[PDB]
């Protein structure tokens, strides 16, 4: 299934481009339906293209069916889902935060905000 992504993301682009991302919501509609996974990130580039449809989208719907693809997609890279106590929450020198970075460029922050 990776031409099925690339063809979502190539979709998704050119509603980006023009700034017309309302088309968006059937994309995304059918990405909950399809097995994502990092490899699939890294190759199609997808994390990038819905994460651009979240920000060029008014479509509130459309927003809203992007960032939950980006929190679902996120795991893949991450370990997330599955991870174990760490040495901090999730774990200590997440080098994951730099994938993400490539796949779908959500910003970066330090983290690791605890009170006591």
């Amino acid at each position: 299934m990776e031409d099925e992504v690339v063809r979502f993301a190539k979709k998704m682009d050119k509603m980006v481009q023009k700034k017309n991302a309302a088309g968006a919501l059937d994309l995304l509609k059918e990405l909950k339906n399809i097995p994502m996974t990092l490899e699939l990130l890294q190759s199609t580039r997808i994390g990038m293209s819905v994460n651009a449809i979240r920000k060029q989208s008014t479509d509130e719907e459309v927003t809203s069916l992007a960032k939950s693809l980006i929190k679902s997609w996120k795991k893949l890279l991450d370990g997330g889902s599955g991870s174990g106590s760490g040495s901090g929450s999730s774990g200590e020198l997440s080098d994951k935060k730099n994938e993400e970075k490539d796949l779908f460029g959500s910003d970066s922050e330090s983290g690791n905000e605890e009170e006591n």
